[PDB]
């Protein structure tokens, strides 16, 4: 309901985003965020990194067959966030219990024996921020690692101990 | 444990600054914010904005002999703002009149033949709406291009036509 | 030898819950179960229960902004068990210690200058044995006050002194 | 450059608290004030009220088995503040969300239907101001009554009226 700007984004167009074809909606505010890792490369300049959202949608539109790339947002080492799925869609990250409930934001590289560096935690945590103020999320939302709603290694041993430090992580 | 504050600015340990001598406070919620560029090399990527955060401050401090980078941030071509003075403390960056009602930004690069990168201007905005939020600037804060207060070409010819058009500022 | 059936709980359909965002899992058999009261107002039939319980749970979900009711099952005066949580998700009854490992189970009204009604203590009881019918409770659980285990007056002094008597308590 | 900064507040020491075994800290400054009430009796002379901190401290340590009293200060009707777990260290007032990120102050005493008198409102708005004044609390910090963050009946209807008044109350 509120207006101003927050955070910055890097939009779908800028990283060259086939259109996406996804309709079905999230309900606001969302309660949910689901913090996978792609465990793809990594990149760490906004050309490599705008490449590297291209080939994660491409995998998931191309070859799984999904309406758009899974995730809401995706975080670059570069430290920027790339615009996903947004706050308003639901996104294709966390298995059919969770995608209705939550927003998936996932780190562009395979953090099981690596840590996204700081400036790619300022940035997801600041894009949390952000929807909070526009109410995409609740403002008491929790956040979760990918791991504790599904069997699976992501987001990477090393940023899930990070993440299990921040404010709305609840397991 | 605690949340990294809004606008994911680069913090000065994290381009290896050298440490501020500046004292000097500025009287919260700030009025203004002053736009130049800092007429040097640009970067665009984290490492080489961060050498290039490094470089001016060694100007500024090793041979201006001022405690301190003169601006309050940087913006960097990666989409990054860069931790200069911050947001308490006076900066040295548009003379006398405005140093101590303003917080200054400045574009790494020369922007009097080309132009910012969207995401640089994108980490503007991200950057004063966190100033609001913060109490750190007035909501209804004011923009002025340095050339607007200080007789010289910065902010860059084109950089200034882009800021004109935003909508805090005032002529 | 073999899986039976107890419960006479009213749906939460039946009282017009809103939907519920926990997911959280107890694990079955629970050990504790406590015994709170909502110190609110008490009804005695089934319309008005239905409707009280759909006001606790508006106070929890709409103005603590939780993901249900936090009570895993309600007791109403009119004699009737409500269906809150349930068996199987975690409440946000007792605090962090004792919601992972306890049915919270409330009383609707306030006991300080009251005893329930002995159709609301059947109510209760029935419920915990069905509990253990189940193999939702072990069959030697333990039931605490409220008050024993965070600091409250909950479940009221009358219905304190009352359950301090039971064959399942444990101080 | 002046020592002495507000405060005038009972210590530990001199209500004969049992020493603390609390460790985990708040990160200051703290942006949340919540303000209880014990729900038992008050105290209106400093020996009577000294007397009741200790209680109450003993009801969380003896009983609850906590690390401490659970609020950072406490407040008597003989006019005077009580230390708690303080500026600085996390308090169990508030639950599992609210507790890393506030200052928990409870009135000794149930205002339900009982008012604080005035000196007692005078020592809380004191403590604030004081807070705020030693970088303990954020300038900005938002009041929260009990019952805005948790299922209680705390601080009382008469001690939520006036809350809602102050400045910095936020629901
Ligand atoms: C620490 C001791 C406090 C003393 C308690 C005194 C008894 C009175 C209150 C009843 C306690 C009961 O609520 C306990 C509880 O359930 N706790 C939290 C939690 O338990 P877990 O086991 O950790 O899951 O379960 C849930 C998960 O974490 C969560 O619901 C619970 O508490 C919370 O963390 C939620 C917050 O209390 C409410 C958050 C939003 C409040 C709305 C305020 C709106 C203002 C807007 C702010 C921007």
């Amino acid at each position: 309901e509120d207006p101003p700007a927050c955070g910055s984004i890097v939009p779908r167009r800028e990283w060259r985003a086939l259109a996406s074809e996804c309709r079905e909606r999230l309900t606001r505010p969302v309660r949910y965020v689901v913090v996978s890792h792609t465990a793809g490369s990594h990149c760490d300049t906004p050309a490599s990194c705008a490449q590297q959202a291209q080939n994660v949608q491409s995998y998931h539109v191309r070859n799984l067959g999904w309406c758009d790339v899974g995730y809401n947002f995706l975080i670059g080492e570069d430290g920027l966030v790339y615009e996903g799925r947004g706050w308003n869609i639901k996104g294709a990250h966390a298995g059919p219990t969770w995608n209705p409930i939550s927003i998936g934001i996932s780190f562009m590289g395979n953090y099981m024996n690596r840590v996204p560096p700081p400036r790619a935690l300022r940035a997801a945590q600041n894009l949390l921020a952000c929807g909070v103020a526009l109410g995409a999320l609740r403002s008491n939302y929790e956040v979760k690692g990918h791991r504790d709603v599904q069997p699976t290694l992501s987001p990477g041993d090393r940023l899930y101990e990070i993440i299990q430090t921040w404010s709305h992580y609840r397991a």
